[PDB]
C-alpha cells in the first residue's frame, strides 16, 4: 500500500521507495547525506543523496534549485546524470525533503588522490575532467568551484563531475561545516570578472595535488591562500594587477614581492614515474600542462580546447566526447516559501 519505507542513517531518517534496499551510508557534506542502495527496478546499484528541508534558507534553495535545472540542460558521461527525484510528502504544505538517485560510483576523486597513479590513469582522468568543463561550458555553465570532493570515479577509472559551482549572482551558514576554497581561481579569491579557463585553474590544483599528494595553496581563508599562490608561483606581472578592483589592487601589490619557485622545483622528477623513456617523457610533458594551467593571469592561462589538445592528455581525444551538442534562466532572491514552492515544483516535474 504504502509506496516508501523509513530506514534510520546515522543521525539522518532516510524515507525511500521500497525499490531502494540495503541502504548504507557512503558520503557526508553540507547540502546532504548519500547512501549506497540497491535498486530492485532497475537490478542495479545506486547512490541516494537526501536534501533535509533544502528551502530552509537561500543557499541551500539556490543550489537544490539550480541543481534540479541544470541536470535538465546537460547530458554528458563526465558529468551527473539522475536516475530519479522524488519526495516521500504527498502535497507542497507537507513537502521537507528531496531525494536525488544517480549511478551507484566507487570512490571520491580525494581517494583516488591519495594513491600512487601512472601517467595512464592519471592523463585519462584529467581528460575526463576537461571533457566535463568543456561540455559544461558548452551549455553556458562557468563552474568556478570544481574540487577533488565533487568528483566521483568507478573502478574502471571512469570519472563525473557532481555539482555545477557557484551561483551566477553571489550568503551564511548557520551548520559547522566549512566550504573547501583551496582550487578556487585567482579570478575568484580576488573577485575580478572571468571566462570558461577559471575552471582551468582548479584542474591545476587537483593535478598538482595528485603529483604532490599535499594541497598546493591551503589556508584558514584567502589571505593564507594567495600568499600560498605567490610563494610558490611568484608575484603576478604589471599587466594582471590593471584587472583587480583599486582596493584589492593596493593590499595585492602591497603584499611581500616574490620571485617564485620554477615547476622543476615545484614538481620534482622525484613525484613522477620516470624510470623508462616512456615515463621520462611523460613526466616532462606532466610538468609542462601543470606550468600552463597553474598561471595566475587567466590572459596567460592555457584554455579548456588548449589543454584538451595537450601532448598529455591528447591521447585520449575522441570527436564523439570532446563535443556533445549544448541546448529559462533564474537570478532571483526569494522568501522560503517561495523556494519550497520552486523546488517542489521541479520534484513534481
Ligand atoms: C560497488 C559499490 C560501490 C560503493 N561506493 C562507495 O563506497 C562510494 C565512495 C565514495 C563516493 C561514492 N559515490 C558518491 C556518489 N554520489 C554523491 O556523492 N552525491 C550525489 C548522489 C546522488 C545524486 C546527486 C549527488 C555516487 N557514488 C561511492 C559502495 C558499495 N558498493
Amino acid at each position: 500500500d504504502n509506496q516508501f519505507y523509513s530506514v534510520e542513517v546515522g543521525d539522518s531518517t532516510f524515507t525511500v521507495l521500497k525499490r531502494y534496499q540495503n541502504l548504507k551510508p557512503i558520503g557526508s557534506g553540507a547540502q546532504g547525506i548519500v547512501c549506497a542502495a540497491y535498486d530492485a527496478v532497475l537490478d542495479r546499484n545506486v547512490a541516494i543523496k537526501k536534501l533535509s528541508r533544502p528551502f530552509q534558507n537561500q543557499t541551500h534553495a539556490k543550489r537544490a534549485y539550480r541543481e534540479l535545472v541544470l541536470m535538465k540542460c546537460v547530458n554528458h558521461k563526465n558529468i551527473i546524470s539522475l536516475l530519479n527525484v522524488f519526495t516521500p510528502q504527498k502535497t507542497l504544505e507537507e513537502f521537507q525533503d528531496v531525494y536525488l538517485v544517480m549511478e551507484l560510483m566507487d570512490a571520491n576523486l580525494c581517494q583516488v588522490i591519495q594513491m600512487e597513479l601512472d601517467h595512464e590513469r592519471m592523463s585519462y582522468l584529467l581528460y575526463q575532467m576537461l571533457c566535463g568543463i568543456k561540455h559544461l561550458h558548452s551549455a553556458g555553465i562557468i563552474h568556478r568551484d570544481l574540487k577533488p570532493s565533487n568528483i566521483v570515479v568507478k573502478s574502471d577509472c571512469t570519472l563525473k563531475i557532481l555539482d555545477f559551482g557557484l551561483a551566477r549572482t553571489a550568503s551564511f551558514m548557520m551548520t559547522p561545516y566549512v566550504v573547501t576554497r583551496y582550487y578556487r581561481a585567482p579570478e575568484v579569491i580576488l573577485g575580478m570578472g572571468y571566462k570558461e579557463n577559471v575552471d582551468i585553474w582548479s584542474v591545476g590544483c587537483i593535478m598538482g595535488e595528485m603529483v604532490r599528494h599535499k594541497i598546493l595553496f591551503p589556508g584558514r581563508d584567502y589571505i593564507d591562500q594567495w600568499n600560498k599562490v605567490i610563494e610558490q608561483l611568484g608575484t603576478p606581472c604589471p599587466e594582471f594587477m590593471k584587472k583587480l578592483q583599486p582596493t584589492v589592487r593596493n593590499y595585492v601589490e602591497n603584499r611581500p614581492k616574490y620571485a617564485g619557485l620554477t615547476f622543476p622545483k615545484l614538481f620534482p622528477d622525484s613525484l613522477f614515474p620516470a624510470d623508462s623513456e616512456h615515463n621520462k617523457l611523460k613526466a616532462s610533458q606532466a610538468r609542462d600542462l601543470l606550468s600552463k594551467m597553474l598561471v595566475i593571469d587567466p590572459a596567460k592561462r592555457i584554455s579548456v580546447d588548449d589543454a584538451l589538445q595537450h601532448p598529455y592528455i591528447n591521447v585520449w581525444y575522441d570527436p564523439a566526447e570532446v563535443e556533445a551538442p549544448p541546448p529559462q534562466l533564474d537570478e532571483r532572491e526569494h522568501t522560503i516559501e517561495e523556494w519550497k514552492e520552486l523546488i517542489y515544483k521541479e520534484v513534481m516535474n
